[PDB]
């Protein structure tokens, strides 16, 4: 037991798949994104109650919480658009369009220093091996500054992660690469062959001196950041960590969904990783270099796959969110020894 649960509660007021969750800055609000584009943001300690509730008229991809204004959500568009949402007024403030040909904002990172953020924009899907771009935006005028040259040709980028003081970012893309980014020079620092197939989520160890990522061929892998594509380790989670994730009935019906939102989260000093399943969240202790992968705790409490997580820490004590299939979003209050 290197967790104790305090509790699990349940939000409930999307009534279609989840397609994101991610807690904000503060560690206090949950912006919440389903499939039929209802963006939800509410708090849940002491209790869950909803603060903004929107019904999207296009298509929601992405969203991100602004770093240095707790309030500001960015929401990225399937009609080339990034949106900036006051989450307190309860209106976006503004919309602006990508002057291109590529409409799907499948990512959106926001620096540290709240002063830029970067998007994926995406040519639309055929698999997803489609043209992309990457675009870095200056956050107080919110226009775009540049976008970045994807070696060998430009392809959809469906996740991204900046480091901890925001001069590196790292990305994944649909042709299975990851590519490093030099922030102040502007510059491919590092790209290496990460996935067969795409890559889902990466993430800067808390220490950086690896990343990790997870991709299409089931496999969550350490790569050591001062030399390109060295694996440190690699793990082949169970399949419904990556999906696809299927809801059945008995009539021939299914519901799809491919991984979209992020499909893993870590403590704050990361030495522990939550995961999808079919039944619940599943977390592991990082660290180790054994064969398996230590499986530590399970926190369940799902009746439909859950297709994506997050994990905050605040006031010394953990919230995971796992999100599924049938639009819950299990909370689960975490504390430490
Ligand atoms: C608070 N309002 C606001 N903030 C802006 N930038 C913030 C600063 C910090 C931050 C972070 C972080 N961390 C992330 C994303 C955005 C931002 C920019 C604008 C803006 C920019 C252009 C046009 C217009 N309008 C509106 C009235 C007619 C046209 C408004 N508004």
């Amino acid at each position: 037991q290197p967790f104790i649960v305090l509790g699990q509660e349940e939000y409930g007021e999307h009534h279609s798949s989840i397609m994101h969750c991610r807690v904000d800055c503060s560690g206090r609000r949950v912006a919440s994104l389903d499939v039929d584009g209802v963006i939800k943001v509410w708090s849940f300690n002491p209790i869950m109650q909803t603060k903004a509730s929107s019904i999207s008229k296009s298509p929601l991809l992405s969203l991100e919480w602004a770093t240095k204004r707790d309030r500001l959500l960015l929401l990225g568009s399937g009609v080339g658009t990034v949106r900036l949402y006051d989450t307190e007024a309860k209106k976006n403030l503004c919309e602006i369009n990508i002057n291109d040909n590529m409409p799907r904002i499948l990512s959106l990172a926001c620096s540290p220093n709240g002063a830029s953020f970067v998007c994926s924009a995406a040519a639309p899907s055929l698999m997803n091996q489609v043209p992309g771009r990457l675009l870095l935006w200056d956050t107080k005028t919110m226009k775009q500054q540049l976008q970045f040259s994807l070696d060998p040709e430009p392809i959809a980028i469906n996740c991204t992660a900046f480091n901890h003081n925001g001069n590196l970012l790292v990305t994944g893309a649909a042709d299975g690469v990851i590519r490093l980014f030099d922030m102040q020079q502007h510059e491919c620092a590092m790209s290496w062959r990460a996935h067969y197939g795409e890559v889902y989520s990466v993430e800067f160890s808390y220490d950086e001196n690896t990343v990790y990522s997870i991709g299409e061929d089931g496999k969550f892998i350490q790569w050591n950041i001062h030399k390109s594509g060295l694996k440190v380790s690699e793990y082949s989670l169970p399949s419904d960590a990556t999906g696809p994730f299927v809801l059945s009935g008995y009539s021939g019906y299914k519901q799809v969904q491919v991984p979209r939102g992020r499909l893993f989260a870590f403590d704050s000093e990361g030495n522990y990783m939550l995961t999808c399943s079919a039944t619940g969240g599943v977390i592991y202790k990082l660290g180790g270099d054994e064969k398996v992968l230590e499986s530590c705790l399970s926190l369940g409490g799902h009746r439909a796959p859950v297709v994506t997580v997050d994990w905050s820490t605040a006031m010394d004590c953990g919230t995971c969110l796992t999100a599924s299939m049938d639009g819950k979003i299990k909370l689960t209050t975490l504390l430490a020894h």
